């Protein structure tokens, strides 16, 4: 037998950082969960019990805290690039670092119409994520994403004209509920190293904001022919607005809400144009994916 | 042996309702999870296999949908009271109904600065709940609550002057992070029946809004001596603003964020006044509760 | 306003303890999650910011580890009683301690037909729990339980003869699937203090084993007329086998598995006597409870 | 813009099937959760709102139930292969089907030492999974796995001799606790189609059993030099025992249990050779992966 692939590191490292403006008294907090996995010339730890090649996962944990102390943690694309580069430069025999960061929302509270200097609320479990792969001699590959953005529209979704055969029971519809949890990922062109990532720093927050805005507006305004058609419209717009993105991937569940026929009870009308009360279905769910790139 | 207590019903009934304004084209959605448990002269279903006394839990499920079709589902205090009253009036041998409702957030989207007519976002997993106990001859008892409101302040929390003995290692502090998930319950005076609940309908949404506002402002503005002292201030204010509330109960975890001593690494300073990077602790957590009533 | 009730402490304290037999080399592990909440003369911490009355929750955490180091952690009824008694005896102004323990399964592995000396498997998420309330001058109240015991029988469950009215759509059946997650609690007679709890130590593990065995055998062998009737049979037997138990409470979900009519597809027969493929329903679910005591 | 990749289908389809032996009266149940995603000539549903190419996800759901009615559902490798093949053969424009199956445990109850004919228990949340990719003209690729197998050993694990530098605080140890949740995947050689999969049917259950047995015995008996070294030993043995497997992948968290220094309290000794009480850590955790193939 032979080791074909190996990676190891530390997962689920929770990190909080506070920034304190001495002039204004305003504080800003960041909270993330970080995973770092390393690859390199480490096969002998598996095959020969040679621990000399192992940077202990506990040390990886320490390094994450030290790096957060000495560097900006925002935008997460930058922090992830700094963290991954550290490992490949510091250790001769480590040749790739894989950094995943999940950013948790701490949104500044408004009290009496004014932003509070040091109080925050978790407004939703929506996350902003990055995956950064730093590979020696091959640069820095970054995939940015938003996830856990849960939306619903109560009309202006249709689904008709699909294939009908002996396995089909679904009725065509011209008015249904559409609800989903949005997972959207944009993949940046390869960067040559940290200097290049640093050169593009302002684009990271701006592109996240654009991706979010395009997703929300398109969902709200499209008279949707299907999840497929609506998601493609979102991806097309993101690619148009940021030239440094190579591909956009969406993964969308179709979280079904079923009509409830109540006509058995005193002829109560609750279907079609008379539908008011629906039964949300926990499972199963449609799952629709697409990756959109440039012509 | 004898049956000392019994209750049965349907849990986890998901319900969605849409309201459509024909004049303006605006749609408003409500989504809840409902549990209804019944009590009454039902012992023989347990002791003698006498199913004749059982209103099937499937029928309870149907009744929830029918009731939602025929009645307002907001405020949830009213809907719960209507639903519970139905069971005790309809069935001679059912003498109490226990209705629990969890309301899920569907907040209207703003697109380009204007409220969208039929698109919604789940902004946080904060819930608004009710527990309604309808008991034949004893009226309607309602407990309203908010839960899952997650907040953090990065300074203006202290904890010193506590008991110190041979079990104590905790250092006194004059500046710490305070973070919690708020669970707050206000218990209404007993209502004589549905007519009385109907008479107070506007107070339900207004009191929820007050409870939320008081919680947020007090958390943000109190220079907190302890979770205990801050929570008492919240409860006192709610009781002052709504005379029809008898008690307010808070249950607050203290979600700890620990300093990380990095001085072992190149004398890096990250404690006390120099603390910037902290380690959020998933467990254990303090848990602090109090019920506040009137003198 | 006045403080009507207050309790505070530490939740989610994970504890592991190992016992090592020096003679045989056999090791035995215990893992639990512990919560301890205290009550007493502590109102002033809430009303006056008087922390002098607060035993810090961090100190409660330390005490749990110290107590586990110095005492047996099994049976959990005993450990909980020792832990609660400590707080009311040590602190003059603390008058009640509420201890909740969840015991996690670590079952000794069999390798090649022989029990391994120091390797364990988590065989299911079934838990054994205790709630111990130690109240100064009022003794020790213990509720023992098992939870998370998930079972299914594929036949020998019926449900017919229930109330039928205009809200009823459920068909009577003489053969259905029955599946549930068992939550069973037995409440001991009040104990005067630790000496009395110590006197009954062997009864705790034996009664847990009896409760589990009675639950499994009754579920498997009863030709069930309803969840109600089957659960009552379980409770009756437990009360018969242990005189020191005052009440037994069961709380059982009815986790539905629905028939799927496939007759629309080539007249395929999959209902009634021909039912082979079913759709498990995640929600809603029936919920049936009963508390059984002595005549 | 252009569609670079697309797949869509139905996720979270829960399925139960019962087999009834008429001769013996013995019943056997199977429960799974199934996901099926399709690929093919479907770009126009995204780009042109052309639904004519869409096999509705609802129809995919129906097909799963129909297929389960007409075919064995065990071993899951076979069922997944039948299900995937159906889609590529039935629909001209569908060229790949991706089937994921999670099998849930329903283990026959022993009552009074004898196997019960129709009663089952969920003994642990361990799963047996398959991923089957059926690609037109390219055969059938199957990855089989077990997951959620949670184990702990209380001694006979070591970790010393790792890299030490200025980021290192971890002490070397010759005796620690090792606990993990095992995720193990074996990838079969490509099969030419269903006939070939059918030819190897007995190997599927036997290889799963071997993988499980090798994992448990190796974990229990290895005096482990590291997670890396122990996992490699497991993989090597599986590859030796089944020639039709090409690679074995393990992904193992290192779920840490920390010593608790209690010496501050009356010089209590609870570290090193005196360690009895430990603190399980929920996070962070090491994460160690390896893929082992043939020389
Ligand atoms: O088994 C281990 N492998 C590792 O890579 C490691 N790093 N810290 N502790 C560890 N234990
Ligand atoms: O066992 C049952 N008990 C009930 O109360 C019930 N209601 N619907 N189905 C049921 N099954
Ligand atoms: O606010 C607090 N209240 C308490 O009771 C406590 N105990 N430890 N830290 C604490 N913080
Ligand atoms: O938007 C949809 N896309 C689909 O592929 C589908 N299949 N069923 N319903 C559906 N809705
Ligand atoms: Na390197
Ligand atoms: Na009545
Ligand atoms: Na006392
Ligand atoms: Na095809």
């Amino acid at each position: 037998s032979a080791v074909k692939a190996a990676r190891y590191g530390k997962d689920n490292v929770r990190v909080y950082k506070v920034h304190k403006d001495e002039k204004t008294g305003v504080q800003t907090v960041y909270e993330m969960t970080v995973c770092v996995l390393l690859e390199g010339e480490i096969e002998t730890s598996y095959t020969k019990a040679d621990n000399s090649v192992i940077v202990a996962t506990d040390s990886i944990k320490n390094t994450i805290y030290i790096t957060a102390k000495q560097n900006p943690v925002t935008p997460p694309e930058l922090f992830g690039s700094i963290l991954g580069t550290h490992f490949i430069e510091k250790y001769n025999h480590i040749h790739a670092a894989h950094v995943n960061i999940v950013c948790h929302r701490w949104t500044r509270m408004d009290i009496d119409g004014k932003p509070h200097p040091h109080s925050f609320i978790r407004d939703s479990e929506e996350k902003r994520n990055v995956q950064v792969d730093v590979v020696e001699g091959k640069g820095i590959d970054i995939k940015s994403s938003l996830s856990g953005l849960t939306v619903l529209k109560s009309t202006n979704s249709q689904f008709w004209g699909f294939l009908r055969d002996e396995y089909t029971t679904l009725k065509e519809t011209w008015d249904r509920i559409l609800s989903t949890d949005v997972d959207a990922t944009w993949q940046w062109k390869n960067f040559s190293g940290l200097q290049e990532v640093r050169s593009h720093v302002p684009k990271f927050d701006a592109t996240w904001a654009t991706a979010r805005e395009v997703t929300l507006k398109t969902f709200a305004e499209d008279n949707s022919a299907s999840v497929q058609a609506t998601m493609y419209k979102m991806a097309e717009q993101i690619l148009a607005r940021q030239q440094l993105i190579e591909t956009v991937e969406y993964s969308l569940p179709n979280k079904h809400y079923f009509e409830i026929d109540l006509s058995w009870h005193k002829g109560l009308q609750n279907t079609g144009k008379n539908a008011e009360v629906f039964a949300p279905q926990s499972d199963p769910n449609g799952l629709i994916k697409c990756t959109v790139g440039r012509s």
